[PDB]
């Protein structure tokens, strides 16, 4: 909802900001900070060159990431300070792991593996259908006990939002219960977040932005380009 | 008092930030979020083990860093998206440096480097007098033109606030403006607050804890112990 | 073909190691340290925990990264020091990229990227059929100027090499060199080495290790288990 | 005993390290490669940006850190794999610390808490008196039990040795053994290393160059300039 002063916004953003907000309270935005704004404007740039690319990406991946875990589940706990005071605090708990679609996810991968030193990470290769263009699942490897875990669903783009959810399918059938899968996204187009709450309304999501609309290619616009291609350099 | 709800705050920690947050405009608590608690908690516990101990110090500082470059100058930029399409966004301002408090302030300039690569980094070595008590300048290496960037003065605790004046002052000596040092702090008591704004009303101030006060020993309460100690092995 | 005295050797290693030395020009042996020893000794033992294994192994691998970029071609170039005296260096090659064995050699991408920033990297993702065992091509996804460039091939374990000679292939039919192909290897069978050199004999190949053999199901002994599983924790 | 032959050595630096390597048996030379070659010529070559310098200084740092780690004790260890047979290998002695000479030595604390997270680091302030030009102890952290550990002792640069000698100095009036140190250094010049092993003939010295000669002004040549000031941008 917030949008800071520094920067100036893009037509219509203030709006479709709050109304996602408003209309999907499982959605968090993260906060709309001038440096967050810095970083988007590299990373979204054409001109950039892919070096600065993907160290400002990490960067921000960074920031997202550890926005994210702040919505799994909380224990209190009290410990003792060098100065032998009580200090009430919390710690994490949760048994989970990371699941990114492959390509574009993996980009953020190393960014959960950074904070989390050695979480589990699954992998899904997903393929649209060249006849009609339905996801297909094209291979995965997934933790042996990923039922019993909450799932950090890694996807940099959310543009139609049909490879996430056949993500989510699939995740579901093997048994992972639904509240429990945390979509983290950099970058997302209004419906694709409606098609995603429309069929697994209990997921989160996590996102950095949220775009306009789509064009005729399916692409985020203003968008980014193809994270996938302009991250791992296969332009 | 946008407290992460989760958790429990220490007793009479609501209303000592209340005080700061309303008595001084010009620090900067950073979001007190379960995911941040979490990471204190850890090392505030005087039993949490060395490489556990550096390990979310690096992460919080990550963090703290992050927040506290939005207090730079951001200049409006529009770039052209991928898709043909302009975007507006903000660029990151470039007369700046970052300065460390020797030792303690050390460790905060893996964090700074890792986002800002190449920064410029300036060492002030102060030390009270064994016998009398008070602050010296024992030593000091800083970039030849700091008097025209913007000083990210680093230091994690602030307990007296005794050091980080007397930094601020030889600071000012060499032609540095007041209202250009961000001090970086991660753990601070209130009369050290208080003191920095009644010498130097002018600088910023970005930290991510403010605890109740200082005991006998002049040690921050609940407190996290001797930071630079724990933090280089020095026990 | 040289072992470290600290250590005691396998049976037959000594031997194995010049064998593999003298008959293969094209291989190069990491130097055989106590320090590279015991790091294979913490990856290799059953025991050793999953935040542990990835840690030695990305330690492994940045050493074995550097060690393969040294088969580049290289120009002299002289420069001169900021004592206005010439120095006689050489700068390295200029078009590079790496190309990672879906999963398993996904795992080497990182310190690839660590020491080269901004990397173009490429992805063949190879499975072999249940009653054939021929290994096909699943997914491919790699720069557009492959052809031209240097391209550092990725997959940690070489056991019966059908899998690499599989990815050697199909970079040979997009058009690379094949003398260009460097494998980057941590852990190969004396059965994997002849037969990708069988083969493909320009080929360079950099590994940390050359084990005894393979067992029926396919794994190098003593060797280190499936790489993938231990690294990404899907075991 | 090796020199890459794609790279022209410069004026005598075959007879240098001939004599260096004859005279100085506790001297190890970092294998003189083009790689290596390469990143020397980066970071002497007095055109190139702070950003470049830091990067490849850090990368070569890395190597030299691993270099020196296999001079420390290693104890041999049998594990079992996960193929159900044992590994011969090593394991890693358990009291080592990492010690900076102020400022300079700092650049190689990253580079040792890289491979080796949580090691205990002291640091030590040696200044040359401004009239005299007496190496002078200003200010010394160490670890408590530093006497029972073996000592990296870190500093990018030796011409004279005079700081070095001093540092030595102080820490076997500390207590710790002489033949625990191990000096790791980036350059060093002929009269350095003479000056270190006539005083001190029983510490190790790991280093990745040995230069000419020493400047009418004392500076390390063809050299680097002033390392210190290249790398935090003091200059
Ligand atoms: N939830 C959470 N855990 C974190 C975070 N950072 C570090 N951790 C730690 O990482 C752990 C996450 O669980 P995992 O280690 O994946 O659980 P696991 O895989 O069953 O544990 P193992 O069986 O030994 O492999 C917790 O025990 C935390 O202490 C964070 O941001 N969120
Ligand atoms: N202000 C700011 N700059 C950033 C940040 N991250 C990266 N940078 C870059 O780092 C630079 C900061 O400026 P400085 O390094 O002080 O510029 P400088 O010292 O004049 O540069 P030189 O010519 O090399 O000496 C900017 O040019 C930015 O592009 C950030 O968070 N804030
Ligand atoms: N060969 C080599 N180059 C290195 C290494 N480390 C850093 N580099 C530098 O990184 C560059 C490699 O860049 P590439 O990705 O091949 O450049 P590119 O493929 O042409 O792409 P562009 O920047 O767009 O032109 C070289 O020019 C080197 O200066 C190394 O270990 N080996
Ligand atoms: N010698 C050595 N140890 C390493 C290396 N990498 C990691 N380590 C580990 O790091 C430790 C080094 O010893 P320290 O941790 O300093 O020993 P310490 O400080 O007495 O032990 P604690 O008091 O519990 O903290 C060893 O126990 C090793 O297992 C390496 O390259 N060399």
């Amino acid at each position: 909802l917030l949008v800071d002063p520094r920067y100036s916004t893009n037509d219509q953003e203030e709006s479709i900001l709050q109304d996602i907000i408003t209309r999907f309270p499982n959605v968090v935005l993260m906060k709309q900070t001038a440096q967050l704004r810095a970083m988007m404007t590299i990373i979204r740039d054409k001109e950039t060159p892919k070096e600065e690319f993907v160290f400002y990406a990490d960067r921000l991946i960074r920031l997202l990431i550890e926005e994210a875990l702040n919505e799994l589940p909380f224990q209190k706990k009290e410990v003792t300070t060098p100065l032998d005071v009580s200090y009430h605090g919390v710690s994490f708990y949760s048994k989970i792991c990371g699941v990114s679609i492959v390509r574009a996810g993996e980009s953020m991968e190393s960014g959960l593996r950074a904070v989390c030193r050695g979480v589990r990470i699954g992998k899904i290769l997903i393929q649209r259908d060249e006849t009609t263009a339905e996801p297909k699942l094209i291979y995965e490897k997934l933790p042996a006990d990923i039922r019993e875990r909450w799932v950090m669903l890694l996807d940099p783009m959310c543009a139609t939002a049909g490879s996430v959810c056949k993500a989510i399918e699939v995740l579901l059938r093997l048994g992972v219960k639904e509240e429990r899968i945390i979509f983290v996204n950099i970058l997302a187009a209004p419906q694709g977040i409606e098609r995603v709450f429309k069929e697994y309304p209990k997921v989160r999501m996590v996102t950095a932005a949220v775009d306009i609309c789509l064009n005729s290619r399916y692409y985020i616009v203003p968008g980014i380009g193809d994270f996938g291609d302009r991250y791992f350099g296969t332009m």
